[PDB]
């Protein structure tokens, strides 16, 4: 009723997850399998470093690895914009400050190749310290609950949003990552400009006891709390 998008996720869809990195020079590669329900908010993937080990901590890539998969409650299916862009898509880039080292550079496209909901990632990282808390693997592997202010960016036909998160230090401390996020859609809209709006999220990292490779497994919900 609202957008070209939204029926194409009333029922269970096919995630790919494609990732090229590039942290001060260690390439490396994940891919990510799974599904998306969005009429539950509901994601399940599972993602594997396919050049090794990732030299990166899973974490730190939590955001990067799909917000088409939000649940909107019937009152704020006008505030859309992802699944409003579909199936053509939306490109979503963030640089990600880590506090007192390095940044990531994402650009990603998020679009369908048939009928599977594709992820495509290019992130690069600079500045970094060879010996820090990030590639020095000192973050534990966990999550917390955040609510995000998404917010309209007109001059763009998209939207954009700031918000922070804080990584487990194994030392008791903690790592800031500061987001800057923009998306705007591919091949110049249509789609749905929301009004400013909260998505609440909520993600349990676990590991496959039988999957030798490095990889991580994510069960997260995302749900549109409300204009306030």
């Amino acid at each position: 009723m609202v957008s070209k998008g939204e029926e194409l996720f009333t029922g269970v869809v096919p995630i790919l997850v494609e990732l090229d990195g590039d942290v001060n020079g260690h390439k490396f590669s994940v891919s990510g399998e799974g599904e998306g329900d969005a009429t539950y908010g509901k994601l399940t993937l599972k993602f594997i470093c396919t050049t090794g080990k990732l030299p990166v901590p899973w974490p730190t890539l939590v955001t990067t690895l799909v917000l088409c998969f939000s649940r909107y409650p019937d009152h704020m299916k006008q505030h859309d914009f992802f699944k409003s862009a579909m199936p053509e898509g939306y490109v979503q880039e963030r640089t990600i400050f880590f506090k007192d080292d390095g940044n990531y550079k994402t650009r990603a496209e998020v679009k369908f190749e048939g009928d599977t909901l594709v992820n495509r990632i290019e992130l690069k990282g600079i500045d970094f310290k060879e010996d820090g808390n990030i590639l020095g693997h000192k973050l534990e592997y966990n999550y917390n609950s955040h609510n995000v202010y998404i917010m309209a960016d007109k001059q763009k036909n998209g939207i954009k949003s700031n918000f922070k998160i804080r990584h487990n230090i194994e030392d008791g401390s903690v790592q800031l990552a500061d987001h800057y996020q923009q998306n705007t859609p591919i091949g110049d809209g249509p789609v749905l400009l929301p009004d400013n709006h909260y998505l609440s999220t909520q993600s349990k990292l676990s590991k496959d006891p039988n999957e030798k490779r490095d990889h991580m497994v994510l069960l997260e919900f995302v749900t549109a709390a409300g204009i306030t």
